[PDB]
């Protein structure tokens, strides 16, 4: 369920599970997945299943992940790029496509046989400028990912947020990790808590 808002004349729905859908771009946006970043004891299935129900939940042409995407080198390893493969080919007319973020250059570019279309930081889909990284852009407002922004509740509850600002606004990470970087109580920015979503 989702959380419809203006932001730059667009029309764009928060999703609870830490993701934008853009209906008239039909384009499902995340950030910070980190595939490869799993314990042993969250896994790399239930990444991708949680994927494929924001697909099958939404209208999705393409889906854009703002960077990290596969962990490190040790998500270049056998069984998790295979589960890739198998959640790839099962959505093959999905376009999907990479911001490369400084994991996705450690790393180096997904394999060819992903058909993941890599590009670079800023990839500007009107009126927004497509970013890992939070850097202001020259002209277009941004939509950025890499901090993993939470927010922080007492009664502490680290909860991941999206800030939506006039010029830069932050995706929160879509792997499921402890920590975060924590946004301030005091911005003069919109933040919804992506436990509903939940404004500030
Ligand atoms: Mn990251
Ligand atoms: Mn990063």
């Amino acid at each position: 369920n989702y959380q419809p808002i203006e932001h730059r004349g667009q029309a764009l729905w928060l999703l609870a599970d830490k993701a934008i859908y853009w209906p008239a771009r039909r384009a499902l946006l995340v950030a910070d997945v980190h595939i490869g970043k799993a314990a042993s004891y969250g896994t790399t299935e239930a990444t991708l299943a949680r994927l494929d129900r924001l697909l099958a939940e939404h209208d999705c042409e393409q889906l854009i992940i703002l960077g990290d995407f596969l962990h490190a080198r040790t998500a270049r390893a056998p069984a998790t790029l295979a589960k890739v493969e198998d959640w790839r080919k099962r959505h093959k007319n999905l376009k999907v496509v990479l911001i490369r973020g400084n994991h996705d250059r450690n790393a180096g570019d997904p394999p060819a046989s992903l058909d993941i279309q890599v590009v670079d930081e800023p990839w500007v889909l009107e009126p927004f400028a497509l970013q890992h990284e939070p850097q202001p852009h020259g002209t277009h407002p941004v939509l950025a990912g890499h901090v993993h922004p939470v927010f922080v509740l007492r009664g502490r509850l680290r909860l991941p947020c999206f800030v939506i600002d006039e010029q830069v606004s932050l995706l929160p990470a879509f792997g499921e990790f402890t920590g975060g970087w924590e946004i301030t109580p005091a911005s003069a920015s919109r933040l919804y808590l992506a436990g509903r979503v939940w404004p500030l």
